[PDB]
């Protein structure tokens, strides 16, 4: 967390492997699978049961991974999302994972985002949302999705962002359970 | 780099999260909030900034400016850096946590829909405002899809929205940023 040239939130072993090591995954259901395998890891590692991944939308090449270390991390901006997508930028060399020449991107999440994440998807410049988890699922374990605004899911189809849901919905429910029960 | 989240500080802005400082008077605030805006300008950051403060003493916690361009994190807004800066100081995701004091997010322009949430869950318990959402919608920056009535939103969750407080200066300190933000050379940039 704390230091003073820099914002800095370090990664458990497990999220620094995921950043570093190369990974092809081409179904929709093999990206939710890789990133479900990443929210387990998190809570292995004392973080809340979020995470998320920027894949390239076509080929299915991880750019990136995050999860929850709001705790662990001091920052209540850390959320799955947040990273994912920083990161993302991060390895691209660009704030906008749209900007011309870059393959279209696609985060693929553990849950619905929240109000700050719902922003953050869409000044991200990734071009497609997957969800495994509803927003029902999400603040049913305790955890608040804040005011978005109605029909959040409309605002981000409506800038070329295109949302899809409860793609392996009950397995990541399994996996928010799981951490509800501990 | 891919091993940590990791957003750079100018210079400028490390001594403001170095330098101690206390301003009573929002007005005094949001002075310093506004001299970060100019210095951001000037180090390749966009027209934003804000500070976290104790409410109730005005000492300086922690200041942000957005570092989205040159630190390549479309995330990198002034409240998120602020916020985030302050909750590292400060040893929690938590800033209302017992035991700190109440903090207050002072910053240069109403925010976006991604702060708003960074608001909500930062811990602070009131938010001070400079240039409106219509100022900073006329240069060109989107605030994005607030929910309707995001100020009375973030009211009901004990969360005090002041807003327009220096807006002039802040207005004068946008308008300059678009006069020179062409790519065309004028030399009096
Ligand atoms: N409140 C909340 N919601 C989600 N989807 N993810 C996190 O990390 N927090
Ligand atoms: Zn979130
Ligand atoms: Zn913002």
């Amino acid at each position: 967390g704390h230091m003073n040239d820099a914002l800095h939130i370090g990664l458990p072993p497990f999220l620094v492997q995921a950043n570093n090591e190369p990974r092809v995954l081409a179904a929709p259901e093999a990206r939710m699978g890789y990133v479900l395998e990443l929210v387990r890891a998190n809570i292995a590692a004392d973080g809340g049961p979020f995470a998320a991944a920027v894949f390239e939308r076509d080929s299915g090449l991880l750019i990136a991974a995050g999860t929850n270390r709001v705790v662990p991390g001091r920052c209540s901006a850390a959320h799955a999302e947040i990273l994912a997508l920083s990161l993302a930028q991060a390895k691209l060399d660009t704030h906008d994972l749209s900007a011309d020449g870059l393959p279209a991107c696609e985060l693929v999440t553990s849950a619905e985002p929240c109000v700050m994440c719902f922003g953050a998807v869409i000044w991200s410049g990734v071009r497609s949302l997957v969800c495994a988890a509803r927003s029902d699922d999400v603040e049913a374990i305790g955890f608040d999705e804040g005011p978005r605004p109605e029909n959040w899911m409309g605002g981000l189809e409506a800038r070329g962002i295109t949302v899809t849901t409860g793609l392996l919905r009950d397995a990541a429910c399994a996996l928010l359970r799981e951490y509800n029960a501990c």
